[PDB]
């Protein structure tokens, strides 16, 4: 049975939190719920909704006409399993935004159908709607690489320690890769992931025919300022704000 037929534009993959990953063995403290399969037309997001939307996911708050695939209980969901990588990268704020919507797509995106394909699921109670356990995220090879270079060079606060290399698995930061650290954030042998999520990053030519459309957002570039803040990663966590 497919679980993810409509790929859509305004069209979710999953609705709602279903509750434990089952999977996910009794070790540390889950501090997020699962999600429920719902191949359902994006929601209007209002009231409550709208600030923990603006404040946790604020590239997906659209004005007051914003629409979005992830419940208010899914937003805290978010912020909770976010909580220890945001840490690594408080040192520069633009790699951080680009993490997060990265993973705000994935998860509350009105368009999450069209790169996001649920692979399996599991019955968690008698009525209710199948949980997401499993799903394959589809990216633009250049959306990915643009994500991970933001973050490739970012320091540990105060320390010179590089926070890639503490996500990539057996990988260091040498080794590490756009391809290996998303592999490792949605690895559940990795503890860092509620669930498991496969990363295909694709070029253009690999899309085609598949009936899926790769996202492919805007991310920030740390040499340059977001917003009116006027303000810029250092040369010592970011690349591209060099020479200093
Ligand atoms: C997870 O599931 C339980 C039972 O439905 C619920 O108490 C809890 O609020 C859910 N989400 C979180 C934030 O753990
Ligand atoms: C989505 O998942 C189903 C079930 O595994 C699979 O058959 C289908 O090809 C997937 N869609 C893709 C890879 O675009």
């Amino acid at each position: 049975e497919p679980y993810t037929t409509i790929h859509q534009p305004g069209y979710c993959a999953f609705y709602d939190e279903c509750g434990k990953n089952p999977e996910l063995s009794g070790s540390l403290m889950t501090l997020s719920n699962v999600s429920c399969l719902s191949n359902t037309p994006a929601r209007k997001i209002t009231g409550d909704h709208l600030i923990l939307l603006q404040k946790i996911c604020p590239r997906l708050y659209t004005g007051p006409n914003t629409q979005a695939c992830c419940s208010a209980k899914q937003l805290v969901s978010l912020e909770a399993s976010l909580s220890i990588t945001k840490a690594l990268l408080t040192r520069c704020p633009a790699c951080s935004d680009n993490f997060v919507n990265l993973h705000c797509h994935n998860t509350c995106s009105p368009n999450q159908s069209l790169f996001i394909n649920v692979t399996r699921v599991a019955q968690l109670g008698a009525g209710q709607l199948p949980a997401v356990v499993a799903y394959e995220a589809f990216y633009q090879h250049s959306f990915a690489e643009q994500s991970y270079d933001s973050c490739s060079r970012v320091r540990v606060p105060a320390a010179a320690t590089l926070a890639v290399g503490t996500m990539c698995g057996v990988y260091g930061s040498a080794l590490c890769n756009a391809q290996r650290w998303l592999n490792f954030q949605g690895d559940t042998g990795n503890g860092l992931a509620p669930l498991d999520i496969t990363f295909h990053l694709l070029e253009p030519g690999q899309a085609v025919g598949s009936g899926i459309q790769p996202l492919n957002e805007g991310v920030a570039r740390c040499n340059e300022s977001q917003g009116d803040d006027v303000a810029t990663c250092s040369c010592q966590d970011c690349a591209a704000s060099c020479p200093a």
